[PDB]
């Protein structure tokens, strides 16, 4: 009936309009340690911040779910600042980023002990029911992800824990999948460990243009998530055109109520402020919150895609999704 | 004659007594994640530091260094506490920890951008000349560190971006080399970059039994440091009983003017608590500040080594690396 938001619960029936995967602020781990150039300037952080939450706003977006990482800026306080000023409700996250590029060395460490496993868990309970550090604010779903073609026996801590708190709260579970692969593995072993398949979003599928690859993670009953519409380019990231293509083919298999849709955009980057070469800065052209409803939407109401499918992806689904 | 303490610019030849390697605060990249569980706890991780600070006091010592990277919990501003209430003067570092215990991620992406190199540079310089962050706290030292078996391309970043700082500052190079490998390779590395061989200390050359593998470090004229005097239980690392053996083997060969040490203790862990299964626990147990006072010092003397020879270690050569 609730869900845990940076401003407190909120009954899940008034989430509405929602962008299921984007990102407030964002760093790569190690920008910590480029604290004296690469500052956290507060105030313009959440000017950016509310400016593109009032982006949101103005095509009915009223709801964010912002999966950053524990290790990559996760900052539930900055979060609640952006959120008492703008009235959208930002759902964050509790957990830790890939073993490609995370920051594994603690919970390494802690897999020596052979205690990683019951900490992490420890950690999920502890951010999902009483509060993020001494913010109070409390996470709405786990963050899960795998890397490039494997899930990492490292990452697979994360993923049994997830499993684990997820039976004792019912908490939602969000994965990114590491250039379209493991979507399939994700929910599989997921699923063997009882998680429930109607709490769970392999995220990032977008990442692979083969329908079958979708219908084969489809047939687990959990749901999807096409959150990269706008990167072009990096990651070896296929096209929005692509990504239209296999949208628009699960679409008419009729799959609507089990696909999401979002931009991944990383409004305020953390540490040192850097600029992307010629070639890439365009084909990122597009990589922002209101891509979608200039840019994708109007091109798939062309497809013949009508409204009710829609509203079933943006209001429908996370409403469902949030709700046991 | 003056070198940056966490209290600003002090005469060399003030230092005195010298332990070379010490942490009175350290963490795995990772830590921050676990802040829910794992805070941080002012009070008391001060009580721990400064009692680290007074026993290290009692043994003569006037001057720690404090070369915890960038990445693993480097906090000026809480060593500045401890010197403090202890006098004791702490010389901190400006770098990064090693491939495999740091946060790679950050810097892997500038080296994308093929700005790594440069980035790195800027922040040494900013932190060896005009504080670090808004602490106005200077680094004393550069602090490097390579993996096992090899000096990775992340890893060349940071010591080329280390010999151009040294070149234009005469800044003291600290490395760590991983079980036991590298140390003739980074000390031709960083000589091969223009960096100044008394300027420069091979660390946990303590890691490697064979005196030979020694004889190829110092013949390159740099400082070499046996700085893990405690640390026994990595099954296969070195025993305190092989460190003095192989110390004494080097110190009768007449290389005294070029050795330091340590035990690079690791005071005030950052994250969550933990325990050392029992053996390995029972195997650590003299991994304190006071172990070289109280054992180390003690056997040495017993097999011949003069006094002078163990002021020579502990005051004349960090005098001489600091004086340049
Ligand atoms: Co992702
Ligand atoms: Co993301
Ligand atoms: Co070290
Ligand atoms: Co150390």
């Amino acid at each position: 009936k609730t869900v845990e938001t940076v401003l407190g619960p909120v009954p899940v029936e008034q989430l509405g309009k929602t962008l299921i995967h984007e990102h407030f602020l964002f760093g790569y781990p190690g920008f910590q340690g480029d604290v004296t150039r690469g500052t956290f300037r507060e105030d313009e952080a959440l000017r950016v911040a509310v400016e593109a939450a009032e982006k949101m706003k103005r095509h009915g977006i009223q709801t964010v779910v912002d999966p950053t990482p524990n290790d990559c800026g996760r900052n539930p306080a900055f979060l609640r600042r952006v959120a008492e000023e703008t009235g959208l409700n930002i759902i964050c996250a509790t957990g830790y980023y890939y073993e490609g590029e995370g920051a594994p060395p603690y919970f390494q460490f802690r897999r020596l002990l052979g205690t990683a496993e019951d900490d992490i868990y420890d950690m999920f309970m502890a951010e999902l029911t009483e509060g993020i550090a001494d913010t109070g604010i409390k996470a709405g779903v786990i963050k899960l992800a795998s890397s490039k073609g494997r899930i990492t026996e490292y990452e697979k801590m994360f993923f049994r824990a997830a499993a684990r708190a997820q039976k004792e709260t019912g908490a939602v579970i969000i994965t990114h999948t590491q250039e379209g692969t493991m979507g399939p593995e994700q929910a599989a072993y997921l699923l063997e460990h009882g998680a429930d398949p109607k709490k769970i979003v392999i995220g990032h599928m977008c990442g692979n243009t083969d329908p079958d690859y979708h219908r084969k993670t489809l047939a687990y009953g959990v749901y999807i998530a096409f959150d990269r519409f706008g990167i072009q380019g990096m990651v070896g990231a296929p096209t929005d055109e692509e990504r239209v293509r296999t949208l628009l083919a699960l679409l008419r298999d009729g799959y609507e109520k089990q696909i999401m849709l979002s931009h991944d955009t990383v409004n305020v980057w953390l540490g040192r402020p850097f600029t992307l070469p010629e070639p890439f800065a365009e084909m990122m052209k597009n990589w922002h919150v209101e891509h979608l409803f200039v840019n994708i939407i109007p091109a798939l109401k062309n497809e013949g895609i009508r409204d009710e499918v829609l509203e079933q992806m943006f209001i429908g689904n996370p409403a469902a999704l949030f709700s046991a």
